[PDB]
């Protein structure tokens, strides 16, 4: 059996896409998800949905609780967490609108615990390092481009999302400097939910939808609250389609292994007195 | 009316520049301000100003209430913030002693909230996300310079400023990277005050003061805490003349579109549940 | 009198190279070092052993108390700290189980205090700025450079150490990044331990064992925590010899003008009210 962890991100965290909802709160070591797992199926696939800014958009990126919203889904028993994320555009061809389906990060956040093992909880006691080389599940990425090809949706194979403190958007100097470095979009919220996924053993693949050239480009929209809200009311149902139709497809493929393989790295990463 | 918040860095926070002075001590939501406010008056124009660091230099960078800072000056009443800073330059042709207008910055800070906006404060309510493509008013630094060429000073038009947490200087290995970076200059105290200015809805702009190439260059003096008092002591009546030249030209031009457009794109970046 | 405190890093963190071993736990302003030191000598030089991590390591890069620990051993009255440290690879030539005398230093670090002076405490009063040009003792390092090589070892005579939050080790793109920035070696415990030495006045050298190619490479085996461990299982015999070569050599050579050097570089760094 897999469960499908869905973390919602900006415009892209709409409870309607499950059937059968029910609404659990829950608690955990490292406190309160951003709000309430919504449980449901998508056709017969076992889901949880969770908003990752709460369900009025009340929570900013570095305030996020992403220690308890990765651990709340594994108790809950996912096996995989995919996530949408909006996103500024660092690259010409990739528009606002389309998908990049993202392989790599390079991390600017500064305010944020990357790991459950801090010795303050005794649920992740020791110290862990996690090996970050390959920080998303191929085999879910795989899935998720080849039904992006078959939906028809403008879509990119890869990208390395680079993840900024925030709240504020970035300087021109720092979005030039981005670009230089090789990240091809720019989020607040990849890191660090893909690294304690890793930790927790889950696999995770992100959906991110450009929503803006953030403020690099010449003569487009200049990247603000109300720009990215617009470009999500016009794309979003596109992530809708891609979940839809993505997840019933990993429910009726073989998990053991690769779900084996994240155990062992994440349980061998770890080192007790 | 306009009033100018000036901000003092290290060596050029001289009370003396204010006509008919008078003290006084504010709180803020935030917390106290760095110093007492200095109420006063450059030919017509109320003025405030606030010592960074303390009038006797007793905070570093890392621990200076960038948001009690910007609150009170908003409070006052300012509707411009002109600020001085000391920096290194990145840049044989940004000698010791010139002014440079930055107009960017790359943040390397790392221990410092950024916003108001933290979902703690109720004169704060709601997530923030401010635009920084054009961190710093072009109609402030316009003025300062045409007013620096006027006054005959070395003067660069612009320039990518790198704030480092500090309170150590740059290793050599960094030195060069931030050169690889584009940056200009170097310092510790521009971001985040040129962002929370930017929530604010105020004008900002800085004089950046050269007093040390860093440590990158050849045969030039090392920084050092007494290398940049030095060039302080040497060059800080620019500064001086340059505010008092500047400001009452501020004062005599047109500002409600510029400030209308700036409340604006703060009102604007700001979800309310 | 020379005094040699000796912090071990992974692996590299063995009681037993002291001869005429004493246990003693103390205490700092900054709270507990990482464990009891141990007082010893290495032929007629007395030297002070500490576990970066604990002596079970049981405390992450994040958490490791590195005020305290460089606090004790300065008041223990040490005059050089020589450290080990395991670190991944960014350059081919750097092979798994080489020695790197790394030379400068590319800070990653997010969440550490980099200085005593903090504002909070009697024993250190002020603001202090540390210049970070020369972070580490070019006379030291010249003295394990010529041990190493009368040793046979492979050895390389400088470096550029990025230094990472963790515990996380880094993506690709970042493990690319590095490479780009001219980052030879990475690890996540020389900065801020550098800078605290340097603010103490005291001559601090890195001993740097690369034990893998952290993810950058081709056809490498993966960095883990278990490979980790593996090269320094092979080759912590390395590190060994080579202090205990070194330590005689720098207790026979005269330091007084050195220290006195640093030690200036350390008062001039603070500013009184
Ligand atoms: N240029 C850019 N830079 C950094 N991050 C983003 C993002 C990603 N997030 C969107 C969001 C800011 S826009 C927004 C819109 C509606 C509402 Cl209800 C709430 C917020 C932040 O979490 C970052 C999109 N474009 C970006
Ligand atoms: N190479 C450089 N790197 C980073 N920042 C600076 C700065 C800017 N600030 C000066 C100041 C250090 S020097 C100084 C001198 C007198 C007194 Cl009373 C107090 C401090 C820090 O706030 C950074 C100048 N050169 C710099
Ligand atoms: N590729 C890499 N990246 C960052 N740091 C390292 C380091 C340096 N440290 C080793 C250590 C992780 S591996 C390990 C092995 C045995 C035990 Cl008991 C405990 C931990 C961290 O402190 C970073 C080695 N390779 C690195």
């Amino acid at each position: 059996a897999v469960k499908i962890g869905i973390i919602g991100g900006t415009g892209l965290d709409d409870p309607e896409i499950l059937e059968g909802r029910t609404e659990k709160y829950v608690d955990t070591p490292f406190g309160k998800p951003s709000d309430a797992l919504i449980l449901g199926k998508i056709k017969n696939v076992d889901c949880v949905l969770l908003a990752r800014h709460g369900r009025q958009h009340t929570i900013m990126p570095s305030k996020v609780n992403y220690q308890a919203n990765i651990w709340a889904l594994k108790e809950e028993g996912c096996t995989h967490v995919i996530v949408t994320t909006a996103c500024g555009s660092l690259r010409e061809e990739i528009q606002p609108g389309d998908i990049v389906i993202i392989d790599q990060f390079i991390d600017r956040t500064t305010m944020r615990p990357q790991s459950f093992y801090d010795g303050s909880h005794s649920c992740a006691r020791g110290v862990c390092h996690i090996p970050m080389a390959e920080p998303f599940c191929p085999k879910t990425r795989e899935v998720l481009i080849e039904t992006a090809k078959k939906l028809g949706l403008r879509c990119h194979s890869k990208g390395t999302m680079v993840t900024i403190e925030g709240p504020r958007f970035s300087s021109r100097a720092e979005s030039f400097m981005f670009r230089t470095w090789g990240a091809d979009v720019i989020n607040m919220t990849t890191v660090p939910e893909v690294v304690l996924a890793k930790e927790a053993g889950i696999c995770y693949a992100s959906i991110a939808m450009a929503t803006d050239y953030d403020c690099w480009k010449e003569h487009e929209e200049a990247v603000s609250v109300d720009r990215v809200l617009k470009t999500l009311k016009e794309n979003a149902n596109k992530a809708k389609s891609l979940l839809l139709t993505t997840i019933p497809q990993i429910g009726s493929t073989e998990w053991s292994e690769t779900l084996h393989n994240l155990k062992n790295m994440a349980q061998f990463s770890v080192l007790l007195p």
